[PDB]
């Protein structure tokens, strides 16, 4: 089941400047940062709240590490802004198989590594009314 | 203080069809629907989770009631997809005055009515790294 909004993925040209914007404007602090070379992003997660399924909701700020990447291409075309939304689940593999069986394109055969050891997949935006949609199971098991 | 992600505003051409997409695909049900003639939208709120500040997080699906509206213009230009993000607060008036004093454009002098009697304002996307950003205080006071 999809039990929370896990994060909002926000593309930006300069991670450090956008991180500082969110800190200065709203007081949001960095929960974690990393590079994901497979996905081609430098990310910062800003935790906004905890959630009733035991998880949390974040802003995921993303700067591309290369132009030939999902975020690099998207920024070139659209400029800075919201790139994707992510829903949390305790079983991404099962929920992705169920959604595949509805005819929505699931981009990975098997979930891949995302933020903080999470396992993630994506649904094609043209099958989701224009919203690039991620499904994520956190690495650490959640207590509702 | 901004204490949660309150909702993700998602523009769509046909509210009923997009509502059914989210129900069929994810099991998300409609929490509330309404028309906001000032804003020029037909909305459906789909509750995804409760939040640690006592509030909740929703998907806010929005179909324009007229082409000459924020969502009508945005859909014409961009097609269906994420239109804005919203942060919850117990005091939108105070948080909007604090953000105004940082030089971020606050679109309303005074918060206006939004979903379920909430009071809302917006920050200009060109001051927020391309993200149209809403601040909202729910009508019913929250218990953290
Ligand atoms: C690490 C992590 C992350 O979130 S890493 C996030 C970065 N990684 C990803 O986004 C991976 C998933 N995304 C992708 O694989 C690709 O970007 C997509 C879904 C396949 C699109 O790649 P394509 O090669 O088709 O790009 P392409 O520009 O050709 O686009 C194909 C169609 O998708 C539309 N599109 C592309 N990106 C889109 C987006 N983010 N949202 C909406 N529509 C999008 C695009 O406008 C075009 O529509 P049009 O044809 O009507 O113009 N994490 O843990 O949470
Ligand atoms: C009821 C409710 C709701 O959420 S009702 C949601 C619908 N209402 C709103 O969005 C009201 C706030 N928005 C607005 O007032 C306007 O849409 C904006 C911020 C002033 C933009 O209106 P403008 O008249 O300037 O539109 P305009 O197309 O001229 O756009 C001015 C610049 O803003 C960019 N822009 C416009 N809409 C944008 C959006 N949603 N996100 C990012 N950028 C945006 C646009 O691309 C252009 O950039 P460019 O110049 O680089 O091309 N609720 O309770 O939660
Ligand atoms: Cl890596
Ligand atoms: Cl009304
Ligand atoms: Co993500
Ligand atoms: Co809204």
């Amino acid at each position: 089941s999809l039990t929370r909004i896990d994060h909002i993925g926000i593309a930006c040209h300069d991670l450090d400047a956008t991180v500082e914007f969110y800190r200065a404007t709203y007081g949001f602090e960095v929960f974690h940062t990393e590079v994901n070379e497979e996905q081609g992003v430098r990310e910062a997660m800003l935790k906004i709240n905890d959630t009733s399924d035991g998880g949390a909701s974040y802003l995921q700020l993303l700067e591309p590490t290369r132009e030939d990447s999902a975020v690099g291409k998207w920024l070139a075309k659209n400029g800075e802004g919201v790139h994707h939304i992510a829903f949390g689940t305790a079983d991404v593999d099962a929920d992705a198989a169920d959604i595949r069986d509805k005819g929505v394109r699931v981009l990975y055969d098997e979930p891949r590594r995302g933020s903080m050891g999470s396992r993630i997949t994506f649904l094609h935006p043209k099958d989701c009314h224009g919203v690039l949609t991620e499904l994520v199971t956190s690495a650490a098991v959640e207590s509702p």
